[PDB]
């Protein structure tokens, strides 16, 4: 029992972190096989960041200008290429620590672990959700760029995120490992509108099932609701509309607890309309949305 | 910017996890050098757990009865010994993945990362605080015993905790790596009183400084207080009494923000007496106490 915001074990990802330097900028790279991936803004200077012409900035750079260091060993760069907002540096040595890996583009509302790094060295690991508006509320400082987000299925690391920037609002933006930004963001030092965010309804419901499994049941009530009635409440409280797909994904949790999904929706409806009344659920005084139904089943079953 | 409940990178600890089986019980062991450490209750059966005579149960066991598996390789056990509530299994092979390590007994209120494991395999990593009452509010299932808590200072892993049991209340109890329980707990299937817990005042204050550094300043006020006046409020709200040692430890955070420690104490006093008024601080609707001043400085400075 007990429920924590649990990150994946970061060992397989720590073995992939390197330092990338170009000119006066140093950030993190991910070394998989004979390729080092890093944000393309490593090639910029303070004069460039307002509206960099990346194609032009990269033309002034040669293989020898990209200094890649993995701990104490220097990697030899034999090729460089820009793919969207990421640079791919071909190196002459395949990473002996390369795990089984995939590059995936996660969907908004899905979760992942972030291994925050500075100068190619890991500082910490935390669990994140990709917000419905494609931002992440992380913990990153200048130098953390190139830190990656990932999920692990037994021995395969699915990399889903690479950190690129902090918006003027303090929220974070980045790309998939093909350099495609999540959201409307561009890698420029400019004010950029993050769209209206909503709460990930299916995750809140999954976390309410996690609460029930772990003994916190005060919020359960004698009511039920329909998808339509619930969705009017979700609309009013800036919650993502619930669909039958979401109900279907909550099936295992519904089967384990014996509480029908629409009955849990009626609990959530009462928590939205009345608040917590100074009470807590799994140590929280607000409705948590950064656990998916998959995360709940995995944590409550002990998947390694 | 941003503030997360950040765990240490778990790679150095994942390389130490093994599976320990004795009879019909399987749990986790920590393999450091040529020694495997695990909870001594691995030698019990369901008939024994109410009041095991560990000395007697261990006498019926030989080196060949302790099956230690590190992934796919079996380790050869050449010695066994009980030290307090831990078994030390001498193996003929030193762990090639042994990092620089220390065994430390942490103080209540200090934090650490837990690498939850099942059958010698890591499932996840999370940050914990040792409660003032020597319990930990973790996430552990049956089979998680032997999972360890640790801190990392550059390349040295200070192991501080090994998981032994879940109390009937759902909170967790365990030992240091010499087998000494934290708190009054004994490794028996019996109801055991956890003492009255309090909130870790110095940590809440450290987290209020983390909030200020990251832009959340609404709670700051025009008031100040004394250690004595604050301690009367702390007494009323079951907060640990604040001492000059705690104020001294908050010195760096006080210097960085320019907010005197007693001024931050007056903010905390108003939050205790008036609550949050439906507002949040660093994404939380309650006062967080699982970040030490050291954790705040480290996260806000980027120590790797
Ligand atoms: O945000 C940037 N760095 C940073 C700082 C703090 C936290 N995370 C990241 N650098 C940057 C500046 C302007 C545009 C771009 Cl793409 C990158
Ligand atoms: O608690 C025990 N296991 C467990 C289950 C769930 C979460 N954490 C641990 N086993 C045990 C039973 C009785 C006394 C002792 Cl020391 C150990």
């Amino acid at each position: 029992s007990g429920f924590r915001k649990m990150a994946f074990p970061s060992g397989k990802v720590e073995g992939c972190m390197v330092q990338v330097t170009c000119g006066t900028t140093t950030l993190n790279g991910l070394w998989l096989d004979d390729v080092v991936y890093c944000p393309r803004h490593v090639i910029c200077t303070s004069e460039d960041m307002l509206n960099p012409n990346y194609e032009d900035l990269l033309i002034r750079k040669s293989n020898h200008n990209f200094l890649v260091q993995a701990g104490n060993v220097q990697l030899r760069v034999i090729g460089h290429s820009m793919q969207n907002c990421v640079l791919k540096l071909k190196v002459d040595t395949a990473n002996p620590k390369t795990p089984k890996y995939k590059f995936v583009r996660i969907q908004p509302g899905q979760t992942f672990s972030v291994l925050a790094c500075y100068n190619g060295s890991p500082s910490g690991v935390y669990q994140c959700a990709m917000r419905p508006n494609f931002t992440i509320k992380g913990s990153f400082l200048n130098g953390s760029c190139g830190s990656v987000g990932f999920n692990i299925d037994y021995d395969c690391v699915s990399f889903c995120y690479m950190h690129h920037m902090e918006l003027p609002t303090g929220v974070h933006a980045g790309t998939d490992l093909e350099g495609n930004f999540y959201g409307p963001f561009v890698d420029r030092q400019t004010a950029q509108a993050a769209g209206t965010d909503t709460t990930i309804t299916v995750n809140v419901l999954a976390w309410l099932y996690a609460a029930v499994i772990n003994g916190d049941r005060w919020f359960l009530n004698r009511f039920t609701t329909t998808l339509n009635d619930f969705n009017l409440v979700a609309m009013k409280y800036n919650y993502e509309p619930l669909t039958q797909d979401h109900v279907d994904i909550l099936g295992p949790l519904s089967a384990q607890t014996g509480i029908a999904v629409l009955d849990m929706c009626a609990s959530l409806k009462e928590l939205l309309q009345n608040g917590m009344n100074g009470r807590t659920i799994l140590g929280s005084a607000l409705l948590e949305d950064e656990f998916t139904p998959f995360d709940v089943v995995r944590q409550c079953s002990g998947v390694t």
